[PDB]
């Protein structure tokens, strides 16, 4: 392709995106609306409102031509001034520089204005050697390189940090200078000057960036004011306490020229009678005066990944607008439920959230790709969800999602959606969130299978086996992303065999069938152990491709423990079969429902997303 | 031997104890002081104040004879009306019936009046299926059998339970009927009728026993009143809240005929300005009035395992005397610091505690054998400590500790004390508690060794190697306890190699010596891996001899994780050596002190006793 009207900067960006765009022998001229592309017979005119929108416009041109269109007539008016993707870099997976750059390229093509990294403790602060210690924290140079790459595409960069809670990986260090910063649990001590010193250190680090927009956190500080704070000061008004801390942090941000966003949940939890987020709260006048003074100094971010109807989001927006007009929305790219994402669920809720955002004058949507409890899901697992949100933002529909996605990823959208398969059990109601058999079927014990009442052995096993087959074929046409489909093919195959053995043991033991137990012990057990080893190897390839090495160690621990537990199950069965023991006491125990979260929806599967609770009923982190 | 004046019950006990006593062809006749033994020329008279003291008296006689005495003339007056041993059955290791019986025999010979088991959730309660689920909870029949065996020696049985906090293994269950019982963290909800229903269930279970003496717990409920309690009730006077709960619990106990003890720490924590135990107390007038009525109905147990001077204990007794004259003391049999006990430290503090308990006219001493953070230490690891407290109680000195211990165990006291060796680093000040390299040298990572600054790579390694040799010889002469010494011999040998390799890789990586890194990778790593496998096998034999199978699973997880991390370290080094990677980022990180707990003492070693924090700097239990 040849171009008129490009700047040298845009030339540079197009060189980097050529491998996606492959525009062929056409002439493009760059000259009201977010995006317009029009032309035919080898001549196309593109226009854009914000500079970064050039890259979605050119993706759209590419996708149209690739689909076989000669005449192209595209006009989009985006609903949101800003559309961001936030990757979790705090749940053990720290995105490596190469993968950050790739993600930025794809986001540029999709139409995102902004890239964000969620970093609790995973950046460096002067004279805080324990902050991010052995975590793969980003150096200032690494953050600058990521920011600068985004800026090459006229994209913004917004760090998402923590200035109150969600600092467990820092406050664990038994060092006087760290411990003195603590209130309780994962929460920093409000009113402690060494805490404001720390927070100023965070801003000093981020002030080395160009960006002056930041998310300061402040979600989920449930026991704020009730720890060392209570010992020092007695019981205080916790709503005002939050306001006080927030004003202190905004004052620090102001010193360095930053404008701030924060997660909004604590205002609602502190003012509602049952301490919940989804609540219309009455605000005491003294708190009102305080919030009224802070509403123009911070953007509140309403986060919600769960509702299946527009009206449910609308209610929360109305709750928020009683506090402030400046409300941003965070929607979900579901990749925090184990090893397997849920792009399908992401789509379902995004459609409805987008309706509510448009009704409530939202100017910014932040798509959050959390990594809860170890960061076991691929960083690129959620490309479909990210395209979905871009389509919703730009077109208000998903009519062109496949066409556009092919340019973004080089593979078919429906194929890519099959990455979800280890969560897509047959018969599951589609509107229930967090149902994650991919993870709990993997990590549950063999002898003491705590999730067994939530498994339909034949139906689920057949689904996993079918899924492995499907993904084995998809990985052969998945281009640069084949590795993530290989991981999923292996996981599904492993889950099928793991169910067969685990459920087979329960049945055979109850029947006293030592012949069948022997069959399992001597043939199926070696196979399962090898499949786990092979899965570990593939997962480690995936992780190293995407992430810094730090944090893989927790997954080694989890896999190594699973392997040792498979060996124990073999040994215990062999001792029973041989007559060395008269019973296997583990197998004499009645298995109970693991939880009742979805009892009243009546399905068999559930949500279970804490490894240490899946893997054992014994103590393991407590004293 | 031939016995005169025994009841049928006593005759049976003598038959059972012959294997210890070896009295031979003598006559013993059962006729002012706790114990008297008097005779010569094959005829001896014994007398006791309390029936169980018969068995210590016969031990004294046995020891005297084995020492070559013909004429024997021994009198003892015990300082304490009751002397108890409490084994932990809540830290994953649930003592099995055979081991309970053995322990009771030994305790009878030493002079203990009482056997106790500490059971948070590890017993059965009607209609509470999650209470002790997959934990190896005791059935009523099992507790009755254990109590009855104690009773055969005229020893009492006292269950030690929890009626407030330390219930993490129960409250983790995501079941509405469990979650509704919670305040915060590991604490039950005071004032909730369903909690009193649960507590009444506890008493219904224990009422099947003969004993009507019970320790109801109530230690370490630090955030009591601050969770769901606070949302429901506002901020209340927490010392009064404790009294209110206690009164409900005592009313329940009364209904079933029980007399109660409780740990005393929360009264001090809630009525000190620092919130600590070892503090003077400001007792509000209203709490005084409540305490004054409750003090007549409960025995407060002052627990302290740490002080090196009588005066420090005395100060605490004085403060306790502000609340009540009925104060029992809990001393320590140090077995909660990993895989290896500390009988030596136990001795040091017991000498001083015994002085304070005598000065303060204490009637009951309970020696506690906690098992913190997984129950990894043998249940029989602390027999020396138990003899020491018995000698202190009966004779106020340790002049006959060895002679009497030989009766109790069949083996030499100083040999048995060597079981401590993995904690007895050269140069350690003897008065510092909790220093536990046995555990943290084992579980620390190889690539990312978080405890490395606390390890002296030649000095400690030599000590572990020397200890392995010493223990290998002791195990050959240790009879029925050889297995616990074999575990220790293996552990010490493993720690020596593990240090050699971990420090060796830091050095060879630093000096760029790929040849030596390859030698380590190819020769030493497979050796270390095999040693860990073998140690796991030996530990598992030890565990199964002593405990129910439930809880071993956590240790399989921990060892499996370590094995996998050893494998990872080999693989990462191999990739570096072979040129597949240009650096090993793990080994480029500066290693910091792990904690500063003993920094003020200028110490290299430290205390580190939570597996999840030793093993990785990553997140592993948090979301
Ligand atoms: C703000 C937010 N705080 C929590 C995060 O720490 C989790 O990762 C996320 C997904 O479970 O849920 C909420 S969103
Ligand atoms: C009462 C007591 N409660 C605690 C126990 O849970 C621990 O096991 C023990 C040893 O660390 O220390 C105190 S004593």
């Amino acid at each position: 392709a040849t171009f008129l009207g490009l700047s040298s900067k845009q030339e540079k960006a197009l060189v980097r995106l050529d491998k996606y765009l492959n525009l062929g022998e056409i002439a493009v001229s760059l000259v009201a609306t977010s995006i317009k592309v029009e032309g035919r017979q080898g001549y196309y005119q593109v226009s854009y409102k914000q500079p970064h929108q050039l890259y979605r416009a050119l993706a759209l041109l590419s996708a149209a031509l690739r689909s076989g269109q000669d005449e192209v007539q595209i006009e989009e008016e985006a609903a949101y001034e800003d559309l961001a993707y936030m990757a979790d870099c705090s749940r053990n997976a720290v995105l490596n520089l190469s993968s950050a750059k790739k993600m930025i390229e794809v986001l540029a093509l999709m139409g995102y204005s902004t890239f964000e990294l969620y970093m609790e403790d995973t950046y460096e602060i002067e004279n805080q050697p324990y902050f991010g210690y052995f975590r793969g924290r980003y150096t200032v140079a690494e953050l600058q390189e990521i920011e600068d790459y985004a800026a090459d595409f006229d994209m913004s960069f917004v760090p998402c940090i923590q200035t109150l809670a969600h600092l467990s990986a820092f406050v664990k260090w038994g060092i006087k200078e760290v411990q003195e910063l603590r209130d309780v649990e994962d929460i920093l001590l409000i009113g402690e000057e060494k805490v404001y010193d720390l927070i100023e250190g965070m801003f000093q680090t981020m002030a080395h960036l160009h960006t002056r927009k930041i998310n300061i956190g402040m979600d989920e500080a449930h026991l704020v004011g009730l720890g060392r704070y209570l010992i020092k000061h007695g019981f205080q008004n916790r709503s005002l306490l939050m306001c006080q801390h927030l004003e202190r942090v905004l004052d620090i941000a102001d010193k360095y020229g930053f404008n701030c966003q924060m997660w909004s949940d604590m205002f609602f939890k502190l003012m509602s009678a049952d301490g919940q987020y989804d609540r219309d709260v009455e605000i005491p006048e003294e708190t009102r005066v305080y919030l009224d003074r802070l509403k123009e100094r911070v953007t509140l971010v309403y986060w919600d990944y769960y509702q299946d109807s527009e009206e449910k989001y609308n209610r929360n927006f109305q709750n928020h607008h009683k506090i402030s007009q400046d409300i941003a929305f965070a929607g979900g790219a579901w990749k925090w439920i184990g090893f397997t994402p849920h792009n399908h669920f992401s789509r379902l809720v995004a459609i409805e959230a987008n309706k509510a955002c448009r009704k409530n004058q939202v100017k910014e949507v932040i798509v959050t790709g959390w990594g809860d409890n170890g960061g076991e899901t691929s960083q690129f697992s959620v490309l479909p969800a990210l395209q979905i949100w871009a389509e919703l933002a730009y077109r208000n529909d998903l009519k062109k999602v496949s066409e556009h996605f092919l340019v973004s990823t080089g593979l078919d959208f429906d194929d890519f959606m099959k990455i979800d398969l280890a969560n897509l059990l047959p018969d599951l109601p589609d509107n229930l969130s967090g149902i994650n058999p991919n993870r709990y079927v993997l990590y549950q014990d063999v002898l003491c299978p705590l999730l067994e009442q939530h498994i339909r052995p034949e139906k689920d096993k057949q689904h996993f086996a079918s899924s492995a087959q499907q993904l084995g074929e998809i990985s052969k046409r998945a281009g640069e992303y084949a590795y993530i489909f290989e991981t999923q093919a292996q996981l599904n195959a492993l889950l099928a065999l793991k169910i067969s053995i685990t459920s087979g043991i329960q049945k055979a033991y109850r029947n006293g069938d030592k012949e069948h137990l022997s069959a399992l012990a001597e043939k199926d057990f070696p196979q399962l152990y090898q499949m786990v080893e092979d899965f570990s190897d593939q997962f480690s390839r995936q992780w190293q491709q995407e992430n810094k090495i730090f944090g893989l160690d927790t997954i080694d621990i989890r896999f190594g423990g699973l392997l040792k537990r498979i060996k124990r199950a073999q040994e215990r069965l062999e001792q029973f079969i041989s007559g060395q023991i008269d019973c296997v006491e583990e197998l004499e125990q009645e298995i109970l429902p693991f939880n009742d979260f979805y009892k009243d929806q009546g399905l068999t599967a559930t949500t279970a997303n804490q490894w240490h609770l899946i893997a054992t009923a014994s103590t393991i982190y407590t004293t």
